[PDB]
DNA sequence: ACACAAAATATCCAGATTGGGGACACGGTGATAAACATGGA
């Protein structure tokens, strides 16, 4: 189906509420700049359109497939191997649009952001339950997850 | 027992010299613990 949402910045009580709006706008724009997103739109009829973009208000329209694609991009994770200084691997999220803008030497700035994300915001195992299962998937292979999307939808 | 008078001018230091030589710490350590919050069937 089609689901439409509208939001205003004059009623949000927390700054993080306002920050999330810009974050999701950037995520949608990053989706709009990926060929595989257009391939998904052509095949599964993915709907994700920003209607109103002004100083105060915001509007969005999306379907189930668009939400699934957004979740796949945002919650993409991979596996990294670490050696003590007897081997151990650590699951690390991809980072979303951060990889698309980080051109620094070795993406060391990305490393700091990834460490904080797993370490504090995601200290609860909940990131790991969601993050580890998601990890290692291939977008080009059509891999997707929708068990959690149904509850959110 | 009466009265009168009770000091005046010159001068009050000159030279040479006021420290020198050596040294201003050595080692060992610079806290240790206990006091949780969210998920799926």
């Amino acid at each position: 189906e089609i689901l439409t949402l509208d939001f205003n910045l004059a009623e949000l009580p927390s700054a993080q509420h306002r920050a999330g709006l810009a974050g999701l706008i950037l995520m949608i724009r990053e989706l709009k700049k990926w060929p595989w997103f257009k391939i998904r739109q052509k095949e599964k009829d993915v709907l994700l359109s920003i209607e109103n973009l002004d100083q105060y208000g915001a509007s969005i329209q999306l379907n189930l497939e668009g939400l699934i694609a957004l979740f796949d991009l945002a919650y993409l994770s991979f596996t990294e191997e670490r050696k003590s200084k007897y081997f151990y691997d650590v699951i690390t999220p991809q980072g979303g649009f951060l990889a698309g803008w980080d051109k620094s030497d070795g993406q060391i700035w990305l490393r700091i952001w990834r460490d904080m994300f797993w370490s504090i915001i995601k200290g609860v195992p909940a990131t790991r339950n969601p993050f580890n299962n998601r990890c290692g998937l291939n977008l080009n292979a059509g891999d997707s997850f929708s068990k959690d999307v149904e509850s959110v939808w």
